């Protein structure tokens, strides 16, 4: 696929080399509003594919005019979290770099894919996509869904390979463990010495965590997002709890599910989550749209 | 994953070369009734690793009892079609292996995901589980679903990562294209210039065009089975058109539909298709039923 | 790089498969005599692409005006051995392939580097440069080297990434193992309890063995052939022992010797080996001098 | 392999994301004084390891006794540079590090390959490997080697895979294009419009200018890095422009050349050298040594 990165940060970089040394980047261009940061990251890929043998064609630029006739826009354009602060603090801030993207990308960008991840990723995914008019998904719950796996291998002591199952719902700190999904070996995870609480509780807690010590996330989710690039470029199907548009009340708002990714995108399986699953997963929805409304009025408070 | 393989013929050689490179399989033993077969098999798997790096354990006997403790085994062992015949012709043949090997493996390698690939497909899994009573799934119309992928871009002069769909229901000549999910790039296939029956018909006259001038099917099959493999081994989650076992009338028959592969296999998803295709998947119950249950007497009427 | 295969038997099949697979090959041709078998098989890699999410053109042909532009060229074309033949044996027959095969890859293919496979592989080479005089390159001991290093790993149980070294000289069953750069961890091979006649012999004998049970040898040297590919194409410089033209006494020989392996071949590392290693490899020139012209002679005597 | 990284800033993250999501990483145990920096980052691992099925052992910790057993131990532990400074400026505060460091490692990790990292990086490795009396490698002018190769590509508008070559000599600012080597597809770089002081300016700068605007060099020195690890534990023999040590009036030094990087290392290629690079060579040594000597007395004016 061609894909183009809106964002040479940390994320950003470790997104756009995971997915070209994967081999599911045929082209990429790389832009940032830094001046000559995304030029110094192209010449950093340029020396990694020699070692490799890559030929994926890269342009890192200050242009953004540079960034046309993308199959999928990564958009990782965004103020961080720091210590201290929830992820939904940065709406007002980040929401106005969408609403400026969404009146620049989509015109040289035709029928792309536009994959969020930005802070707070499912709110700047609905913003983007009211304003832009374009087809957008966030990486969602899925960095969360992962987190969630490794503990309960790390836990049991066991391969993560052993381990299945999903994290969904609204984002980060308010999204819910699937328990219906959760898998080991195949039996379902009651059958095993897991307590759940402890399990919900790592995953809100260890992006915080890492932000405290090492000052961002990185590899990880970096790793997890590109993951998603490669399903949908090379159509693999890989069901993944990310969130998709859904209309509530008129208005398009984001939320977590396991979807399908492909090189078309769906359908999500809440339908197939047990009733208490199912009712987070509408909960969620209520408590979203509820929040969203609020923070686009608090926007509003522009004047 | 720990993997056995059960039959090393062409395709079985084919699917653990291919798992084994791909980097699912950590180790492996590889089984054969014809003798010294396994064994230079397994002498040339070791001379390709040296040249990959690769240190995956691997065994090749004539010792249907080295086979234990493995997470997944996999079945090729069978009379293959000839130039002529239909897949379901070597039903009693066939059968007659897998009610052995129901009789043997299940108590060295308890637990273990049973994956069938001797002909016909769908009817051995159905016999296999049958007689051992352990979970089996069939390489269904996975293979199938791929062949489609490929014809579509092929016809369209498009990259085959630009197709998604599938194609379900019993397996081979009876297969059926679950057009509700076939997309380009995102959009329906009506809104392109491809022609349905002929899709149809190249999937379903493919196998004996290559089994007529090479004599068999070896390397799309290969990838494909080997795929599903790495998609369990890995927990990747693919939607795969592989066949699990559904209980209808009370008994337990093998079908194709869109299905979760990961450590943990399903859901199914036949109820997100559309009506059409949820009819097709329908009849294909009842007529693989029938089939199945005068496949079952003929069985009698040799024993 | 854009690989052209010609002939597409057994050991054709498993060279192009692999070498697609492991992502050195952008663009392939293979072509064979057989009517209809190119085709075919060109159907079974795309079945296996769409799985995979690889974009590699590839055609499969019956007219060898098709294989041009090619990077690297392939040559597989000839008659394999029978138990009991020795590989020299195939020179008259295999040579009438070589010799039209100079007369028309060429031109298509102007300064394409050819890797011969076909046996007797070295004195293929030779002929084919001979009548070519393009840049050919044989497989050479390459096979050889990776036997013996696989050997000497499963016999003192430890990882084949444990085992370094190298086979040369003559091709197969005149080859001589370069005991100087045979290391485990780094030490001399004699601080080790392994018998290096038990070595040589395992080497020379294996592949009669493979032949004798299953017909033909395909993984091993296939995957050893694809990564002379693809270290080329990547240029990744491996060091392999592989067969390249030497000039000596006036004509154009190959015998095998550790050789720098990228996009541009050579050197030649025989003048690091130590006096004993540089004698046998001095040895092998003289007699594959002497044998090469009485082949020739005998090419002669059929025409 | 076993791998220990002593080091978990950017760059030794990078190398070590590198190498374990490359598959030539068995086992890790990553170390830093920073508290609790390695533990965050081996939770990052475990994270972006849940989507690729990645099942190496990794430990992340303040602990350096966990590193231990070790095959291969990647020294990046030191100050990096700051915009106007040289790497040989760095000698005296990392000269340090490297002498308590091999106080301790030794002891737990017998007969590993010490891989230098941190700068200035083959003063350091010489410095470790005369106080460690350890077999020490340097990472030397291979990242200099892939810019290179890189720069003349993007300068022809071919793909990288087209240019052969190295870099060697002294380190960074004092390195020298080995022009005897730089071939573009098998021709020497005369028979192009190259500008061969353009090509050994950009390389001696782009490290420079990636500080300045970036921070610190990650993505491609991270990439190359782990292909030496790489090369070494899948035992490839890949000729890398590594530094090993030479005695030189009897003191260890560290000067680069093409090397045969395999589970052994060795041997060096300066013999094949044309006249010019082999007297480079010979002089980078003679320079090496007068600023090396030069050094370690200004570290003996402790007291
Ligand atoms: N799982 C996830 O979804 C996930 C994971 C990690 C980080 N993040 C989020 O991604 C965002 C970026 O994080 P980071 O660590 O890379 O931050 P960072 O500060 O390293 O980088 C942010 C980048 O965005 C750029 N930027 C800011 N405004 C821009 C604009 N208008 N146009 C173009 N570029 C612009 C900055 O120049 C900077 O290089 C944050 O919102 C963070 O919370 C999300
Ligand atoms: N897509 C698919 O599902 C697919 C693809 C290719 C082949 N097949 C089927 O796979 C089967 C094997 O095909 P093939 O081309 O490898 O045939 P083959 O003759 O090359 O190999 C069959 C192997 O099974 C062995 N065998 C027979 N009975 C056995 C037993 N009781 N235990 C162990 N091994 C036994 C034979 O000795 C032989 O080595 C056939 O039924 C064929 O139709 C299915
Ligand atoms: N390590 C090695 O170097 C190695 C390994 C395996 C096989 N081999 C050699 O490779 C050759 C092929 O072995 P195989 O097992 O694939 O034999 P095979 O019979 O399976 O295949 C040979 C193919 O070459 C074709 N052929 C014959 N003449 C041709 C021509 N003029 N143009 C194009 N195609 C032509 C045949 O049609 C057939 O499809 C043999 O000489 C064998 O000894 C070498
Ligand atoms: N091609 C190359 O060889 C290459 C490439 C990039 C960076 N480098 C060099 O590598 C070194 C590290 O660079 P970086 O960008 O990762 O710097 P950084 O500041 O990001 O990290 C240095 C790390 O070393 C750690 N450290 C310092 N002293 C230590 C000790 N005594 N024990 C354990 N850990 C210790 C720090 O805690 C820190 O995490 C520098 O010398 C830099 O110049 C070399």
């Amino acid at each position: 696929a061609k894909v183009g990165f809106i964002g040479a940060g940390k994320i950003g970089q470790t997104i756009a080399y995971s997915a070209l040394v994967s081999g599911a980047v045929d082209e990429a261009v790389i832009y940032d509003i830094i001046p000559e940061l995304p030029d110094k990251f192209e010449h950093e890929l340029r020396h990694a594919f020699a070692t490799k043998g890559i030929k994926a064609n890269v342009l890192g630029t200050n242009s953004l005019d540079d960034v046309s006739g993308m199959d999928i826009v990564v958009i990782s354009a965004g103020k961080p979290r720091k210590p201290g602060m929830s992820r939904r603090d940065l709406f007002v801030d980040n929401a106005k770099i969408m609403i400026d993207l969404a009146q620049k990308l989509p015109s040289k960008n035709p029928g792309a894919i536009y994959l969020m991840v930005a802070n707070p990723v499912d709110m700047m995914a609905s913003v983007f996509m009211k304003y832009s008019k374009q087809f957008t998904i966030s990486a969602g719950d899925q960095v969360e869904t992962m987190r969630m796996r490794s503990f309960i291998a790390k836990k049991l002591k066991i391969p993560v390979t052993s381990v299945d199952g999903f994290v969904g719902g609204e984002h980060g700190e308010d999204a819910v463990v699937l328990w219906s999904t959760v898998k080991i070996k195949g039996k379902p995870v009651d059958e095993f010495n897991i307590n759940k609480d402890e399990v919900s509780d790592y995953v809100k807690k260890i992006p915080g965590e890492i932000i405290r010590v090492i000052g961002g996330t990185t590899w990880g989710p970096g790793t997890i997002i590109a993951d998603i690039i490669k399903s949908i470029a090379f159509s693999e199907n890989r069901v993944m709890s990310i969130a998709t548009p859904k209309e509530y009340e008129k208005e398009i708002i984001h939320v977590s599910a396991p979807t399908v990714v492909g090189s078309s995108i769906g359908p999500s399986l809440e339908s197939l989550l047990d009733e208490k699953d199912r009712w987070h997963l509408n909960s969620a929805m209520k408590d979203f749209y509820e929040a969203y409304k609020e923070n686009l009025k608090q926007l509003e408070q522009a004047t």
